[PDB]
């Protein structure tokens, strides 16, 4: 069921940012890990004398990467005069985000109608303002509030290219690198407590829950069109293997985003482009699972693929899951960085056409039950 | 000439470590755009819950990545019980030093005969102490004393791979990466004023000045067998065009490393296969000297470069410079990171053969002239 209680207008994800100690390298190496272009630039020279901050785009789906300079650049600076292009921006917010939590996301921004009346409309119902509104060159509005940790829910509005005082890159160093990703799918927080961080949410946006159908119990959130679709997840203690939400609560000092799940239009050759490149500055797999989840895909999904296409998920290592109403193939890396934290997942979902609905084939859980008789499975082999 | 005062055995540059907010990334970045290989580690996986530190090499080459953990997962440790690899590692330190300089490099590191001798012998002779001789697993002695900024001078002593506690990278992790660098040539300094940095420097390490034949004043401090070269600059203040020293120390937040200068042995290869990657990853090179500079090469080192070598030089964008003694060809990158500091140089010397000595050819001063003369020439060819 669907009340559609949207409290705003939402349109889609906007984009996703992280806040880095050097902007450069991570955008770098994330852009040849990902098959994303470099698409903007806010920096020195662009006239901004506050942070560094790059765009990598792949179809819709957009990566920001943000540094800050040294404060004696902009030490004359006030906020009505700053150079800064993104005015929620704050040194000692960024160094105090980074020494705490590591590289990780800042923010998830979502397009929304009116960005001064989401944020209205949010902090009247519950939500903590982090920034408030305001409007970039009578083009666009930009507002925060907190949604986890320390990451915010970013709002933009766009009265009609990023953002004002963004430039686009020049073509030479803008490669036309694409792997096939093409949005973001999903964005999941990890917090110590899931009831108090839904009702929160949930309160002050009007997100419903998204139905469904180990170490974590989780819900999803959805908005109106179930198209942004923000996950959260606690974890369950005592369990005989620790919990991977304590382990990344314990390394990210507290909660945060947990992992980005972006979608392919290609799994199969997006998979096959990352995998190349995971030795040589991309990013690493988690171990595929064994031969005997993929002896146990035909029975699952023998008629959603062909025996060619279960193949090419076993030499990928892709998982598959369904539901009533879709089928999902998807995969998950190791740690984006040095900590046991973040990570990203890539995904691609067959069925619900009408477009496709959002959630289409849910979000894998079903997988812990077929890994670890897959597993049991595997071992009886011997 | 060479008056041979070491006061202490130094035999060569070791190792170059960054500091950095995340190992991980900067290192990714580094080996894809520079074609070094992974080659150890000390991290989580290895025991250390303190700081992640990877190793990158190249040939001789030694870079080090490190950035620090969360001090929670260490708190209850102290220094007799440490798990960092690395005993001269400080959260505090580690975190001042990227947040006041960005992504730079924090230790010159120097192979000598005994660790605790050069350290002694150093400090008695005016160097400022910043780590102790620490003896690690009877096998190794790591100590540092400050050079310039906040940049170290590290020495390291072998009783007889590359630190204890770090381990050897798994074969499928470690992609045998290779453009063609071989070892650090030397490691350039910026300071505010350049007689008392050599004054000091020279004071307690016994390095005597190297011989040479814009916007600066340098001197090259030389070990016993030149092989260890560290020159340092200072700004020239007043030109028309502002000093690119100054700007240094000015988005630095003072002195420190300015460029790390790798020695190819094939410096056409390591151009060719740095530049397919400036764009998808890897680093981005200044702007090529105008086709007069090409042109002018012929009369200068026609006799060691036939012109089929002077135009690869031009399709690379490689610069030439001669001493009485040997030739030398280079190249600069772009800035490594967000900020206009430190950047790489790459460089292959020819003559001085006896195995080759160490500077031959110079630095590449003489191509300030050549630059701007070739540069007035290109605008009169209008
Ligand atoms: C626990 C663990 C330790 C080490 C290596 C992998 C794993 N591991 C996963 O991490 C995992 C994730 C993240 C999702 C997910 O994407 C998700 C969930 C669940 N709920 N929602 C809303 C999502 O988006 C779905 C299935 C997963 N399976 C089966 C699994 O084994
Ligand atoms: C100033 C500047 C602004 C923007 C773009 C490039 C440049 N630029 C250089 O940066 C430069 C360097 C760093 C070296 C060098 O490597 C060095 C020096 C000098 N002394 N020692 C001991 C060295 O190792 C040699 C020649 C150079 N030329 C000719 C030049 O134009
Ligand atoms: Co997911
Ligand atoms: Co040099």
């Amino acid at each position: 069921k669907n009340p559609k209680s949207d409290k705003f207008k939402v349109k889609r994800f906007h984009h996703i940012e992280f806040w880095c100690g050097d902007a450069t390298n991570v955008a770098r190496r994330f852009s040849w890990g990902l098959g994303m272009r470099f698409s903007a630039k806010s920096d020195l020279s662009t006239g901004n004398m506050v942070h560094a901050s790059y765009l990598l785009t792949s179809g819709d789906l957009r990566f920001l990467f943000t540094a800050p300079y040294s404060p004696s650049l902009s030490a004359g600076e006030i906020k009505p005069t700053t150079t800064a292009s993104i005015p929620s921006f704050d040194h000692g917010s960024c160094r105090s985000f980074f020494s705490s939590h590591g590289l990780g996301v800042r923010a998830v921004a979502i397009e929304v109608e009116d960005a001064e009346s989401a944020f209205s409309i949010s902090v009247a119902n519950g939500a903590i303002p982090s920034s408030p509104p305001i409007v970039l060159n009578e083009a666009v509005t930009i507002a925060e509030v907190k949604l986890y940790g320390d990451v915010v829910l970013r709002y933009v509005s766009y009265k009609a290219e990023f953002l004002p005082g963004f430039e686009r890159v020049e073509d030479a160093s803008s490669f036309p690198l694409d792997y096939g990703i093409r949005r973001l799918d999903h964005a999941v927080g990890n917090v110590p407590e899931l009831g108090p961080a839904l009702t929160y949410v949930a309160g002050f946006t009007g997100f419903h829950q998204f139905a469904e159908f180990s170490g974590l119990n989780s819900a999803v959130l959805a908005s109106n069109d179930e198209m942004v679709l923000l996950p959260i997840n606690e974890p369950v203690h005592g369990t005989k293997r620790k919990s991977q939400i304590q382990t990344y609560l314990e390394h990210n000092e507290g909660a945060g985003l947990q992992h980005l799940a972006l979608m392919s239009e290609d799994i199969f050759r997006t998979l096959r482009e990352m995998r190349k490149r995971s030795s040589i500055g991309g990013f690493d797999f988690m171990p595929s699972p064994p031969p005997t989840y993929y002896q146990n895909l035909k029975k699952r999904v023998g008629d959603v693929l062909s025996d060619d296409q279960i193949k090419e998920c076993e030499e990928l290592g892709i998982l598959v899951d369904r539901d009533d109403q879709g089928t999902l193939l998807q995969i998950f890396t190791k740690p984006l960085g040095d900590r046991p934290t973040i990570f990203i997942e890539i995904i691609q979902r067959v069925g619900c056409m009408m477009y496709q609905s959002g959630g289409c084939g849910g979000f894998g859980k079903g997988n812990f039950s077929e890994l670890f008789k897959s597993i049991e499975e595997y071992e009886k082999t011997l």
